[PDB]
């Protein structure tokens, strides 16, 4: 498990907020950021559609150009962000309560490396 | 100003940590996340970002995310940073676990 | 439901054991935009050939000051409606036809997007 | 030195057109795609502002998630045709652009 920390937007309540979080990897020098929005899909299921940037560490500023990978992640419950979320890769995460400023913490387990 | 919340990687040394943060925009319903690395030789943050727009329908999700880069100049994340879009950021003390908060001002929309 | 647009690309391989990577550009005929797609063909759990791609959609901006916001990113998985040649479809409803691939790896085709 | 080709969009006859190209790397199995726009900058210089996706060949559909890198590339010496260079030390030359927006060129990468 690595800790995650982020926020969900609080501007309107007329939609399901966008959100972003950072996973602060505890087994490597990398960081990953996720950003997305929660939807009620056509079948009634909550879905988090996110995209992510995975930042690797480099030792030389001249290698900076190759340090960022990008991709998607769709999470389904195991539209409050709070709870447990799973993915098809087998990765999963837990999000705690969202407070009045829209902040939340959680934990992330990656099935893949 | 909009609040940012992130974490700096604390694994091993490292003189030049990676990091990530999320800016929760206070004038828009979107969210941006930045990730990158703090270099020192003079400190510079080289980041890439994803700007997530809010969409009304799950049908529109495909077009909701823009991407780009941002270099900030005046390795610790703590303190004041600027860039050449004219955007400014202030970052507070970093925790032993690596968590930080701050504020972000964007010069462009 | 859109106008068909041309696409042009190349595939790249050395070791026959892995399927080639490829990229292509779609030259949109109803907009000022350009999209590039890159990815690789796999055989699904299923059966099935799948093109797993990611894309960058470049909008036209008038002012270089607005360059920062001109690029969208996402994924697209295509399945036949592991050769690139033939007809491919996706979850949005978008459709793609790719012609024969030449000895240089070059290929062309047509793209119809069901979304804008 | 590696081959590229792509197309420029001329749907509005823009003096600052968008474009994209594929670079077919010759001594690897990777593919990079670039997309951007040609600008006349504030100081009169031509500048290509682009972003790229670099795709690695992976062995297994299960590693597909880690196969794509992203970043920017700004080229300076608005026509695409000619010689262009960047901060990394890389060099590109673009051929003639035909009536349909199509061009080919070569890309000498300085980094890997
Ligand atoms: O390898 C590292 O240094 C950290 C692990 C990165 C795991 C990535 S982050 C995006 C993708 N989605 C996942 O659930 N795991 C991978
Ligand atoms: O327009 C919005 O919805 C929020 C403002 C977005 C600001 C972006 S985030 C990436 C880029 N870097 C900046 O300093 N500002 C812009
Ligand atoms: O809107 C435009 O200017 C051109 C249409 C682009 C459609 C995009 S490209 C990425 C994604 N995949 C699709 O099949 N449609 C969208
Ligand atoms: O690594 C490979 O397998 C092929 C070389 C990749 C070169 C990349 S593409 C983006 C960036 N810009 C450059 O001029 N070189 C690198």
């Amino acid at each position: 498990e690595s800790p995650l920390h982020g926020t969900q937007n609080t501007i309107n309540k007329r939609t399901q907020p966008t959100f972003g979080f950072t996973v602060n990897w505890k087994f490597s020098e990398s960081t990953t950021v996720f950003t997305g929005q929660c939807f009620i899909d056509r079948n009634g299921k909550e879905v988090l559609k996110t995209m992510w940037l995975l930042r690797s560490s480099v030792n030389d500023i001249g290698d900076d150009w190759k340090a960022t990978r990008v991709g998607i992640m769709i999470f389904t419950r195991l539209c409050s962000l709070t709870g447990k979320w799973t993915n098809d890769l087998g990765s999963n995460m837990t999000i705690g309560a969202v407070n009045s400023r829209g902040e939340f913490t959680g934990t992330y387990i990656t099935a893949v490396t």
